[PDB]
């Protein structure tokens, strides 16, 4: 027909329909077939999407994730659904059940972590619950009573075990932990990953998404899977990873998210009278990781750089992660204006060929840009949501509104795509992606 | 908080969330616990609610119902879910699998029928599909190819087997077939039902809805269950029911719905080039049942009367079924103006104590009125939807709009109640009622 | 930027801002500069646009128009604003104040008429007023008390003086009376208009709209002005016009509007207890003009034809006026289905190059089609509104809704254009056109 | 009827209709009859309401106000419409044209000032203009070119002449300059104002608002008018006012607005490349007045106090002005949490009897509270708007959203009242108040 777009009520209805369709009972899959398990930072965004629909079920999603938390406080990036195949690497390949002393009992999980967006989801649940009356507030408050300690142990694990030199940046041992699997950010670190005798495997992801231009290459997957072998060889021991891992990077976007999450969780702790020692620690980490992000920044543009710990070199790339300081604050006034100018100008949101005024995952003017290839170019609704929410929290009400308006216009086809081609708007990756529906529901719920 | 109501997008999202939550896979329950099976006219309204969400799944709902159609064309009023308890009378009590020569193989069903709203759901599916493009139109058109014959056999069974004297009104052998179980319409016919040796039973419905003021009495249930015994004794044989049934009424509201449904299905048959003989028969029945409804009407107010076939007497009651002629048309101009005056005045929608400008199931000024008791007074969103849709089809655009606006205001608490107290707006009956969510979604989808 | 469209709330605000900006006090101009006076059928649409904003001011608009009614009941098509120039032909050219015995005192008007959409405006005012409470209902009821007789005299002058032979169609003496000045409908009748010594003149309309492709030609204006000379020569006397006018046509679209308007006014008359004889006359005229419209129609396609009274021949053209019978009803069932098939097919709303699913003023496949030239092709929001309102009144709820949706999409640029290029959507004619803002306000009010 | 509320589109339409109706040509009256002139801070809010409708007309509103700026930079609080009477005190009473050396030529104005919300209006105009494309941006940029210097002179006159001692707070010589004429804030200072021989007068305000409970008392008006006599006696000379005025107070709410406005104007200055010295002065003033506001605050609760310069004492009252520090920032973290707890608790937004979750002008638990009496208790939409905008700018997105939602709920009756009874929601003061329509338009525009 003359316009395939849905009205706001039709789109909200379809988004909620999707999220309930991806519910296995106590966990929501990240997508129906491509990602048929619970991913950690996806579960946070799913809980945000569920909060306008059912505070009780949003709380269940976070409870299920936190029940898979490791003994040392790490939240693993995948919690596998029982008896579910069609995703590789599955639990057999990770072997955390047999090898990892800290793995949970009676959950199957991966052995790496992912960004700490969870406190943001807790804030959204509390904000919805407070509009819904007493029994709903009681549900959310009982969740805090039950899980405050687990959330603290999660933030403490990050601060103590992935920032062992108190530099205020999080070290990753796998690009998957960044959430941006094949970002140009990691190319030079991955070039220093040399697989040994890698056990044979067959990919599953590109059986579902068959267009090779939309997913990482076989050579990249070989490196992803080899890092798993290096972790397995030391039984996922935190104390041994710095000595054996071929990939060790400080992720400045993860670090900025953690700064925000600490500040958010500290404000929740004050509001709900959690222990003062915990609130103090959270504000201290918020400050430390804010400073750690600012320390990376370009002196002209304010752009944030990742750091290769093995090579001891700043990683300079032109991706959306450069805008990490906008999330957590801390740049001097003049440099933050330069960074906003970069965000809005012809290298990113202002590029003249963009269909929507949204942030591409890699700058279209970078030689690394590929308009279809996962994190090397496409526009991701999940990132649009996170930037809009963080911008509103900075006080940039109009910038946040414009991102939401363009993100809703992009989503109004109802495909709920994982990511979109930046110039044509073609939906790419998995359709029926839960956190894309969640973004739409929060923007409308 | 200061206002518990939801915005239109929040309400649409919650309605879709509910309908997906009630999906068992290929059938949607009418409610989560009170009605944990598929009801026939509920399934039509569920398909209307699904159409803005998934034309494919809306079609599946009707396919599942039609797969339970009896050999003689009857659509039974319940299709039981496999292995589901907590509803009485269940399939053991009906014993149609063992006793009824016309019962379907490999579905379990009841042995009575319910109103033919199904063609209306087919129209809504086609209207949505035509806005959605080629592959979606193909899905809806393939449904017509597959099920046109079954829909014809359903309408033919009603016309030939429940109007055996071609009076243009449908005979019922159970008040449950009217959809209005305990309506005052049936009280005098039920007083002539005398149970014999009624096999012991324990109700299940009032274990879920425990407030006795909201459900029928034990004495009424004894009569409902005795009629089942009379049908079982003749093995549900259509030819034997007139000779043995203690309850035989002509239902003028069912008759008007059938008139509309025949006209709707005839227009679909013309549009999609179905056999001309079928379209002709449908228009003939549309006309016959329109005239049959008009024949019942009060010469002053236009109000339609049911007919007790055993007592040979017009049943004069003050319920929403009086407005049957407004659905199908056919009254002379002056009498239809009088009937609209009755609808809008102080006996119904204009009653000064009503919270919303909606049609109570029984007039608040009738001595039969009970403000909590199922069909004896409460406002039913399903009836608001049906009247609004039929009124729009009469060309009464503003009257239809006002019913929709008030029905949405009533529903904006998000309880999706089965029915509502007419004066206080208190939600009553089952919460999470699928056809209440469907009404909201159609009004917004 | 990326999306120059307005939200529904922004668009409704800017539509109301425009209408109040075109208010001279007691009359609203049809456009700020091109049409700086009150046009008769524009005033009806303006009152519809004002009814959601102020029932009182909506009533004032019709009061002002009726205060300019001629002594014989004719509503003239222009009521000039005092002292305003820049429109031609102005009141000096018409000279009705000096020549026309029936012209109003102390108003200046044109000497021809225009379609009777006024009763539709009265219906919308009453519907709004009934939602606004006792004081607002009193305003609208006082208007009926004060103006019912003038409305009757208007309808009676059309029925008796423009249908002298009781054929059930309205005769026009000028194409301006049709509202479709340069429609292909009138080309063969204008070809027989041979101007004599025409007093010199300078056009004003193409000083404001300078693009010559958007307005009638100079040769066309010469014929328009020559017909004025013929009417002036007989002092605008109804009895003498049939003997002298070079242009005499029966307008089937005007006739169908009149049928609808008579039926609408009759129902208002019944509801507000107006004299029985008036109501009976209105129903008589509604039927007469419904039959008159049907008599013009092609027996296979249903398309309605105009009639050239001087040439005694049916005018066969491919414009939107062919769909006149859809407005008033009366066609046999098969013929109306055929006419709907024409409307929805590739000659009109289904043409593959149309930007919107809307009714072009002339079929894009006609040899007469010109995509920019006034009534020879462009899409007119005022027609979209009239068709969608009449369709909803026929019971065609989905058809009406689709026209409304597409009309709002087209209007969402906020130009409030007089008409739009059918392929590109370019706004054409005057911007800030009052009845385009009124359509938008009604569709959202 | 059952729901006298308007839909968002109807409400936006009626708000725009009202604003255009209050337009005299180049100035908008604050209300049709009670306030038939241009008020200074009302004009800022009016320009905000016009920006979604016409950036050009929004700019004209500020141009007209600035054309009335005094020679020393003061923006007077009233610009009188030519020839308009029915407001008292009018221009003959002020006699600024004859007495005040700095009064404008060929404009008539008052002789006192009002809060500097103008920069906020400029920000909203620019944000709208940037969404509307090149021509509209040029309009708004031309305004900056033409008026940047006048805006600087306005801020510099406040900073240098109303903060002579560089305390970072604005001194007022009349309670009218606060915008909160009869606030309890000023009661102890007015108690020391002893009128001498006051030239006789007749109030006009209580001929329009006759209910005495809604307006200030006669004794209060005598003091207001006596202060005028004191200013006239010294010819409105800035240098002489501190020696003669019986009323001299530092207004912490005005001061916080000024801080915000300086920061807003500085950011505009940086974005549009205005002189570096101006931007540096604006940042200096923003900090000075932020610190000045913080210096007034209770160390436990954060509540800000006004200061009586003549009595040399802090004015401790329980009004909405206590929340001044929330607008401008600067409080220590613990103190701001305490102040938010006061705002949200049972003394203000959390009071159990409030109809809406909105900020009453005086705490309902204060002995000074009067639920109908102007600034002594009622809820003012203009304050709701200002607080919600400032809160969003602080990053408090949910707090801002809740105020907007409740303000729209309250405004959904369409009265556009000046203020509302806090318990019953009764509209009070003038109906058709321009800045109430502006708030609604901004919240929906």
């Amino acid at each position: 027909p003359h316009d395939p777009s849905f009205t706001p009520t039709q789109l909200a209805a379809r988004a909620a329909y999707l999220l309930r369709g991806n519910d296995l009972g106590t966990m929501t899959t990240a997508a129906p077939l491509l990602y048929p398990h619970m991913w950690s930072w996806a579960a946070a965004f799913v809980a945000i999407g569920l909060a306008p629909l059912s505070v009780e079920r949003a709380v269940v999603e976070l409870d299920t994730l936190l029940s898979a938390q490791w003994r040392n406080g790490m939240i693993p990036h995948i919690v596998f659904a029982n008896g579910v195949d069609g995703y590789f690497p599955g639990p057999a390949r990770w072997a955390t059940a047999t090898l990892a002393d800290n793995a949970p009992r009676n959950r199957l999980t991966s052995g790496i972590t992912q960004p700490p967006v969870h406190a943001i989801a807790v804030q959204r649940i509390l904000e919805h619950a407070r509009t819904r009356g007493r029994s709903t507030r009681a549900v959310a408050e009982a969740f805090l009573d039950r899980r405050w300690g687990d959330l603290m142990r999660w933030h403490r694990w990050l601060a103590e075990c992935r920032d062992r030199n108190e530099r205020g940046r999080i070290t990753l041992y796998h690009g998957w932990e960044s959430g941006m699997d094949n970002s140009p950010r990691w190319d030079s670190a991955y070039a220093n990953v040399v697989p040994g005798k890698l056990p044979e495997y067959q990919r599953a992801d590109n059986v579902i998404i068959t267009d090779p231009s939309q997913r990482p290459s076989d050579g990249e997957y070989d490196r992803y899977l080899w890092l798993l072998e290096e972790m397995k060889a030391v039984r996922y021991d935190d104390e041994r990873l710095p000595s054996v891992m071929s990939f060790q990077v400080e992720d400045v976007f993860f670090s900025a998210i953690f700064s925000v999450a600490c500040q958010v969780l500290a404000e929740i702790g004050e509001d709900y009278k959690r222990p003062h020692a915990d609130v103090k620690d959270l504000y201290l980490w918020a400050e430390r990781f804010r400073a750690g992000v600012v320390e990376t920044t370009d002196q002209r543009t304010g752009a944030a750089r990742d750091f290769d710990v093995l090579a001891e070199k700043w990683l300079v790339t032109e991706t959306a992660a450069q805008f990490a300081p906008l999330l957590c604050g801390g740049l001097p006034h003049d440099r933050e204006r330069a960074l906003l100018k970069l965000l809005e100008g012809p290298r990113f949101c202002g590029h003249p060929d963009l269909k929507y005024g949204l942030i591409p995952s890699t700058s279209p003017v970078s030689r690394d840009f590929r308009p279809r290839e996962y994190w090397r170019g496409p526009v991701w609704p999940v990132l649009t949501w996170l930037f809009s929410w963080c911008f509103a929290r900075r006080g940039w009400a109009e910038r946040a509104r414009l991102l939401r308006q363009e993100g809703l216009r992009q989503a109004s086809d109802g495909s709920f795509a994982e990511y979109y081609e930046p110039f044509t708007g073609e939906p790419l990756g998995s359709m029926q992606q839960s956190w894309t529906a969640a973004a739409v529901l929060d923007w409308l719920g």
